[PDB]
């Protein structure tokens, strides 16, 4: 009744920081964005606050709100669900001949905000690769799978794939794991799939380190077959 | 000058031999089936001529046709394409905690038939887990990830999943390179989905050990969004 999907029937906003590292440089990033109800297609701004991000932004994407997807009725919304207690996430997603990037992340919603606090360490990046030199382009869209993971918690596979500036392709790893902070005996879904587009933008209003994404998130499910 | 898609217009059948160990014990297995056209839903009927396969069928679901997946206008079918020269798939799929099956494919076709041949070395697999133990159950549903791969290749990514006899999960990690054996120019599709679901049943009659089983593949895309609803770019 005041809790899980009851309380993401009306618009939202959300607010996120970020504390990260990369091959050994540190870098802060404050969010804030916001999404209409039903939801499942929103937007995030984001800018550094300690000058220019030493890296693409691309690989930021899932940092700067799984509680935001559209799911439709037949199967439950982990994330919804979680509050209002809230979660965290541990997340790890290996770049292809690059670095890997391991986050944590904390979830609270205060009245209709979500805060969130992620600290990540991206490690391992190459200096001449597409990554520490700003070269991905496109965040291709993703089938992310989601299983059931014990008692109090969803695992999040998926294959993360960036065109790169002379028209190839870099591919990431994820793998995520999304667990309730409560007690409460939540129902855990089965295995189901996300449907993730995204569309990243520079943001030239400021002279600030800053940009723009939308993103379309949907669940859904695949029936069995007979023999 | 007979190829790629005109070459699949008619109702189909396949053959395949599968030359396969497991942890150093050498199986042996033999399928057919067909596909009637449109394709995208097809059967095989398996055997294991070298007695008792020494562990799950399971595993197998996916050594027993991609040029059988049904593609939409619009996206280009690679594995049609390979022929009449053929196709060949290098293919790894590793078992959380477990073992990992690496196999080599070739495909020809001989007039609407499709011969293949297979090796599959399947190694560090648990004796006490499940697939050494036969206690898998059902086949989850994949949405496969096809890209692009040079000029001559398509790699597939996905996640395969199985249930086990107490209600639990076991994860696959799969990671296919589909190769043209030619050197004429075809057309590699951009990154894109394949639906797969699987049915696999054991066949009870006869005392030899096969299995039934049956494939629903079908591809999708998926559109770029604009930078805000109602724009363009």
């Amino acid at each position: 009744s005041e809790c899980g999907p009851a309380l993401f029937q009306s618009d939202m906003t959300f607010k996120i920081f970020i504390d990260g590292e990369v091959n050994g440089q540190k870098f802060t990033i404050v969010a804030d964005g916001s999404s209409k109800f039903p939801h499942g297609d929103f937007n995030v701004h984001a800018v550094c606050e300690t000058g220019k991000l030493p890296m693409s932004w691309k690989p930021i994407c899932h940092l700067i709100e799984p509680f935001f997807a559209r799911y439709p009725d037949g199967i439950s919304h982990f994330a919804q669900e979680c509050f209002p207690e809230g979660l965290s996430i541990d997340r790890t997603v290996r770049f292809e001949n690059d670095g890997t990037m391991t986050s944590h992340h904390t979830y609270e919603l205060s009245d209709t905000c979500v805060v969130s606090r992620i600290t990540v360490n991206c490690d391992g990046f190459q200096p001449d690769g597409p990554i520490m030199r700003d070269q991905l382009v496109d965040i291709l869209p993703s089938e992310t799978h989601m299983f059931p993971h014990g008692p109090n918690a969803v695992r999040q596979l998926a294959f993360i794939g960036f065109t790169t500036a002379d028209g190839g392709l870099m591919m990431g790893h994820l793998d995520s794991k999304m667990t309730f902070n409560g007690s409460r005996a939540i129902e855990i879904p089965g295995p189901h799939f996300v449907t993730i587009i995204t569309k990243q933008m520079r943001d030239t209003s400021d002279k600030r380190d800053h940009v723009c994404q939308r993103e379309v998130a949907h669940a859904h499910s695949v029936p069995r077959i007979t023999s």
